[PDB]
RNA sequence: GGAA
């Protein structure tokens, strides 16, 4: 870590370590040397890391924010791309800068993107996905795709919302003329501007600002032959540019100083609309609109020919009035000023998406989920998708801050390795299953034993050591229960809500599979407590040297191990409150060496 | 060497 936090150099063609190529994580990283702050970082391990460069980018819009994880009160299993980014947006602020996959916001949209002029985005974003890391126009072509995506689901959600279009919404009024008698006129909502092929240059010193490339794209006149002129007569909440231009203008950018406006205001006086720098230029004639760079997507083309994205980002502090700078690499994240993250001098920085925030609105705070009135019913209600010794919970069995639970997950295996670049990528999951972990009539019995529908192709089910057969076909099921993933990460998501407690053996590798972070205070591991330097105690071992049970023969369980990882923990609640927390422990080293750790 |  020879500082690899370091954001600047003595020179503009040296690009710093802090926008290098971070090695990835293959499970035993550390990550105090990359992020010293409460913002959480994302995994790059995934099909596609350019994208966690957006979605960090939407975190820090409160507008955007506070919809897309106040959609969590509400249970909305058919939009799966707004539902499993509120997920993601609610982990990334729970997480307090602990590190975050996205491997389920991915999957969602892999599968998504898989159901197939409405196709044009479908297979050019899909085919980005399997995979000079990232191609040209990529990044804008996926940031149209994502807001097209979610305002088509904010609407077939539950008490249907417009909040998105009533932020990215562009009034977009376009029209074309086939002669001098005849104009057509059509009316489209666009959820970002196109600063795009700009072949236009007028006078420019009155070089100049962005202010002039945003007017441009706002009402231009376009010949086209298969004239046009479209033009905007609505100032958002949200700005979303997606800059495409050529090398040649991008070289003749990076000269003019301060070419990216960190604040403007801006009006709509005439037909088109008018933006300069404060709001002594404007002419007050109209209600002024006060906009603020909330954060933008650069394009970082390394000395070593390599391409990544990374996230700027401003965010406001309530405490005193100031902003505080982010710069966010795949896992890397440091609080920069502001003068570093505006300068547009270095060749190696390229904007790629830029968003601007009206300047009361950015001040918004964040609300949490939290602080809303969320629908549990999920977890007493059975939910099949098909056509079962486990019983549901009533209400009288209300999990509060506290409760005990029992789980046991599993996993299969979609794709190898495929190094020499070297990055294992696919685990799907297929079954969790919890337990009521309360001491009682109902003690040890299960509540949920779902099976995770999967349509993907699968490379091998690991039944010997996951216990699943080729019946996860949703139609053709050997159906214990075939159930959705987006219902079944529900049931884990609000248990962590409520503050349960989850025993188990081996949960925190369990917990990255399913793609989500639970506290230390929720987390009773079995393999840390029955823990002997290295070489953790298998779960059939220690079950039979404490306990008397010769079990995980034949096909696994998640039901059979999350049963004796629950009285494990009760065992060793027993061994605790007496003083042979050692005795019993120290005991199980030699134990182990003349059975080698195995017996029948 | 565990979970898979």
């Amino acid at each position: 870590t020879s500082d690899i936090q370091t954001y600047t150099s003595i020179n503009k063609y040296e690009v710093p370590p802090a926008y290098s190529r971070l090695p990835l994580t293959s499970d035993n990283f550390d990550f105090t040397p990359f992020n010293n702050t409460e913002y959480s970082g994302l995994d790059p391990d995934v099909d596609n890391h350019y994208t966690n460069a957006i979605i960090q980018l939407y975190r820090f819009i409160p507008e955007m924010f506070n919809f897309v994880v106040g959609c969590l009160k509400d249970e909305n299993f058919e939009t799966t791309l707004l539902t499993d980014l509120g997920y993601l947006f609610d982990m990334m602020e729970r997480s307090h800068g602990k590190i975050c996959s996205s491997s389920n916001f991915q999957a969602s949209l892999k599968s998504l993107t898989d159901k197939r002029e409405p196709q044009e985005h479908l297979e050019e974003y899909l085919e980005s996905l399997c995979i000079e890391s990232i191609k040209r126009n990529m990044p804008q072509k996926f940031n149209r795709f994502l807001l097209s995506q979610l305002i088509k689901e904010e609407a077939q959600t539950v008490n249907h919302n417009i909040t998105l279009n009533q932020c990215f919404g562009l009034e977009t009024e376009i029209r074309t003329e086939c002669s001098c008698d005849h104009y057509d006129t059509t009316v489209k909502l666009l959820p970002s501007l196109s600063i795009s092929g700009i072949n236009k240059t007028v006078i420019k010193q009155l070089g100049q600002n962005i202010l002039p490339y945003i007017e441009y794209a706002m009402k231009n006149v376009t010949q086209k032959n298969s004239t046009q002129e479209c033009t905007v007569k609505n100032l958002p909440s949200v700005l979303s540019l997606e800059l495409s231009l050529l090398d040649t203008e991008f070289s003749n950018i990076r000269s003019s100083k301060n070419w990216l406006t960190s604040e403007f205001y801006g009006s709509i006086i005439k037909n088109k609309a008018v933006l300069r720098s404060t709001a002594s230029e404007l002419k007050g004639t109209s209600h002024i609109f006060k906009y603020e760079l909330n954060g933008y997507v650069a394009k970082i083309t390394d000395n070593n020919n390599e391409t990544r994205l990374v996230t700027y980002v401003k965010k406001y502090n309530p405490k005193e009035n100031c902003f505080k700078w982010l710069m966010f690499n795949d896992y890397l994240v440091v609080e920069i000023t502001e003068e570093e993250a505006l300068k547009m001098t270095y060749p190696w920085k390229t904007p790629e998406i830029i968003i601007y925030c009206d300047a009361e609105e950015l001040r918004k705070p964040f609300f949490s989920v939290d602080t809303y009135s969320i629908n549990y019913d999920i977890l007493f209600r059975d939910y099949f998708a098909n056509g079962r010794e486990y019983k549901l919970l009533t209400h009288d069995e209300a999990p509060k801050s506290g409760t005990l639970v029992a789980i046991d997950a599993a996993f299969v295996s979609l794709q190898s390795e495929l190094c020499e670049i070297i990055r294992p990528k696919r685990t799907a999951l297929a079954r969790i299953s919890i337990i009521r972990g309360e001491e009682g009539e109902l003690y040890g019995v299960p509540f949920v034993d779902d099976y995770v529908v999967n349509t993907n192709h699968i490379e091998d089910y690991l039944t010997r050591y996951s216990g699943i057969l080729p019946g996860d076909l949703d139609p053709e099921k050997s159906t214990k229960r075939l159930v959705r993933r987006n219902v079944v990460y529900r049931k884990v998501w609000l248990l962590m809500q409520l503050g349960c407690v989850f025993v188990g053996h081996g949960l925190n590798n369990d917990f990255k599979h399913i793609n989500i972070n639970v506290p230390r205070n929720q987390i009773r591991d079995t393999a840390i407590y029955f823990l002997q330097g290295k070489r953790y105690l298998s779960l059939r071992y220690l079950a039979y040297v404490l306990l008397g049970m010769n079990i995980q023969e034949g096909n696994h369980d998640s039901i059979e191990d999350a049963h004796t990882a629950l009285i494990l923990y009760k065992k060793y609640l027993h061994l605790k409150e007496k003083a042979i927390f050692e005795k019993v422990l120290n005991s199980v080293y030699e134990e182990g060496r003349a059975h080698n750790f195995k017996v029948p």
